[PDB]
């Protein structure tokens, strides 16, 4: 039980973030979107150093987002880490009716297909693109271009799906799911421009990104995640 | 697109390709769980994943994929991405939550360690294999960075399996879909392929042997190697 900071108490779901940074909030915004959609009571904890031993006991991958929350019976503490895992946990614990998690086996079969496509393909591809483009000490343009090429193939797959009759969202025809929440940050105009792509080439994907973008929970989430650690308090439990 | 005449969905159909070392490490995952639960299923060997009819099942044009009957029996379901096939089989056929998790607490850890494989080790290993074998140009600096990232993932798994009583990745007591998703990318043969000495991660090695001794895992490895090398080369197997 490595000593946690004195202000870290779990009276409700605690979402772990870092100081809002331009282009670096696209994973932390995912669980925040779902919390806002379902109206889940939650706290925000701004982590000063993800390398801190106390945080690695919450998330051994030493990244945000991460979640501490009380168990359903209220006896123990639960944890969720990896952005897709935080969406799965919130849905399981707080999406009673399966509005975002899926109501039956059939709905969940497509939700998990399009969620896992993001988790395995576009997500890690975008992560590696960003790493070799900005973070790696040496510039490897041959690697960068192959990763950019793979993003266009992923956009083609999403575009094909959203060109199917009545398919307004990725998984279900009628409403957005945790599949749509997971994909949005990596499939919108701002991100397409960062990748050096013209988003207009995927018109049904662009229309979908605007339809998701207009949701109040999404607008609230984007505004909040940018501001964390730039308010009255820099690090620790926000008020 | 018109399907082949032999493709009928009377039960769960697992789509695979001809068995080779480099083509079975994802398809074996759903097969392990089908064998663990004793789910009735057919095997369909796909000649060309580029075939239009297959892209209607999986737009990503890869195996494994699944077509199955809905619970009510009215409609057909599809699952694609190996993690998604594990999720589907658990949802439809793991009625006791033996591999899927019995409560919110169990599922919280299962989804943490399953998603870790799905987001980190899985794609990292996939990219390592692509640049090492498939990419026309050799990019050693890229390959080495991916190799380094594999050792970091092994380090995380080793740390977890050094925790008191933690016999499996997610739960202490039994293996889950998290352990099934990880096994093919965390065993001696795969470590050797990555140019790594697996003995450097002793508790991860011990875990891989414990998983490998399970009868359902042994059957899955034996079967996945043989697909397309029996009496029928492509299509629905007997």
């Amino acid at each position: 039980m490595s000593e946690r900071p004195s202000d870290l108490v779990v009276n409700r779901l605690v979402l772990f973030v870092v100081k809002g940074t331009a282009t670096a909030t696209h994973n932390t915004v995912k669980p925040l979107i779902l919390l806002e959609e379902l109206g889940v009571p939650h706290d925000i904890y701004v982590v000063e150093k993800v390398s801190a031993p106390w945080f690695s006991e919450i998330n051994p991958h030493k990244m945000v987002p991460a979640i501490l929350d009380r168990s359903p019976d209220g006896r123990d503490t639960l944890r969720a880490w990896e952005s897709t895992s935080t969406l799965m946990y919130i849905a399981d614990a707080y999406d009673k009716d399966g509005t975002f998690g899926g109501r039956n086996v059939q709905e969940r079969s497509e939700i998990n297909n399009w969620l896992t496509l993001h988790t395995a393909a576009l997500g890690p591809t975008a992560k590696y693109w960003l790493y070799f483009y900005k973070l790696h000490p040496e510039k490897l343009p041959k690697t960068i271009e192959k990763l950019r090429s793979n993003i266009t193939v992923q956009y083609d797959i999403l575009e094909r799906r959203l060109n199917e009759p009545g398919q307004q969202y990725l998984a279900l025809k009628d409403r957005p799911t945790i599949a749509d929440i997971a994909t949005l940050p990596f499939a919108m105009k701002s991100t397409a421009e960062l990748f050096g792509l013209e988003f207009e080439k995927w018109p049904k994907l662009q229309e979908w990104s605007v339809r998701m973008g207009e949701r109040e929970a999404v607008k609230r989430a984007w505004q909040r995640v940018a501001g964390f650690g730039h308010g009255e308090k820099e690090y620790g439990m926000l008020e």
